[PDB]
């Protein structure tokens, strides 16, 4: 053996590309040690392909995705090498969750509480995906509970970890909040419970906040559920909460 | 039909126990609505049932784990319901993260970089879990990386979700920080790039922060892998990192 291989990398820049953003390819740090690079072709994970004459390519994607991007780096003699990064592309616009709010609708999601009262609407207000969101606001009496539900035919699988973007305020009469999932016998006799308890103390407040919650994998699939969010009070006032971006794989 | 099933409910406290401390279980919102409650039925999930005389419970778990609680409400006249909830239990004292350094060791973890040198040692100043974790210590000379990392035989199997818990301290000359995981062919003729970025401005400065990064399931399992993080540098300065109780399931 004898000629040395190149060494073949690159960078992207935005880290956080959206659809028909362009992002630059940047392989410049790629170099042949013993000679010089003649190709560089790209292969942009969506079914094109591509060379550049320099170390920089644009590329943009229209759909919203997670794409492998590979680049060969191939020398004055025939050898090559490759590198191969993830990039993710989200919607510029619009907002692709399982539950978006975007057509002005609840979704199926209303209120209850004990010693305080909730109110939910479609609002434009604030979002954190595309336009639309819901807008919950509650009333508390004093020690408290108030939840934001959807009954609960059969929501997700087993398995399956959903993520809630939950804006909430500062200043607020609440102990605690949690998204749950509360699958149940159709009759209502065993109930099972599942939740991601946060203290007021530990979130972030007047923001999004993003919380992941697991349905177990051995909960039976045949039994409705109960999605929602509760919010435990402890004083009297009046809050409002935003809730966006329900999501989940499949 | 005539006689109503009882309602049952329980909460506990603390949300996040650790082993051998208390939890007390509160089943005083549970009630028979026509009736009386004869018993209160627990299932600690851990191989240990008991019964209650009032609504409360005490109960304490020596291992770790997440266990099912069920709780049985069974009237004066045999009729019952049932409610099950989770508990997180985890270890009081030490560290059972798949890198969790109380051993004293590097772990095979060694730094590498360009125009900023690094170095690490296994540390008590500071720990995500346990006594132990490693201090690593940036001088940078201007614009470059650094790496604190981990060669590479197969690390974790295609798939698989890490979560790294990274110390980043505030004032100090960094772009960017990035947890990754980077298999290639053994004669490295092909590297594949899997990272979590993170701006510094998107970033707890002077905290733990818990990033998770997946590698993706169609990964070659027979690659070597490396693991590691990267930093990003923009001027000359000196600062340390600590990074603790990197983690994954299997
Ligand atoms: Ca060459
Ligand atoms: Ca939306
Ligand atoms: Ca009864
Ligand atoms: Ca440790």
């Amino acid at each position: 053996p004898e000629n040395q291989a190149p060494k073949a990398i690159f960078t992207f820049s935005p880290e956080d590309p959206v659809t028909d953003e362009n992002v630059v390819f940047n392989a410049s740090n790629s170099i042949d040690e013993d000679g010089t690079i003649a190709y560089y072709v790209w292969d942009f994970g969506d079914g094109y392909e591509g060379t550049s004459t320099t170390p920089t390519i644009t590329y943009k994607y229209k759909n919203p995705g997670t794409y492998k991007v590979k680049l060969i780096v191939t020398d004055n003699q025939g050898a090559s090498s490759s590198f191969t990064a993830t990039i993710k592309v989200t919607s510029a616009t619009g907002d692709n969750s399982k539950f978006n709010f975007e057509d002005g609708t609840l979704g199926g999601f209303t209120t209850s509480g004990t010693n305080a009262t909730g109110v939910v609407v479609n609002t434009t207000e604030k979002a954190f995906k595309g336009e639309r969101g819901l807008k919950w606001t509650v009333t508390s009496e004093g020690e408290g509970t108030a939840e934001l539900k959807l009954d609960g035919g059969t929501i997700v699988v087993p398995g399956t970890t959903m993520t809630f973007r939950i804006w909430i305020p500062s200043g607020a009469p609440i102990a605690a909040i949690q998204p749950y999932i509360m699958p149940h016998t159709p009759d209502w006799s065993e109930v099972l419970w599942n939740s991601t308890w946060k203290g007021y103390t530990m979130v972030k407040t007047d923001d999004w906040n993003e919380i992941t919650l697991t349905l177990p994998e051995d909960v039976d699939p045949t039994w409705p559920q109960q999605m929602g969010i509760q919010v435990q009070t402890i004083d009297e006032g009046e809050f409002t909460i935003y809730v966006d971006a329900i999501d989940w794989l499949e």
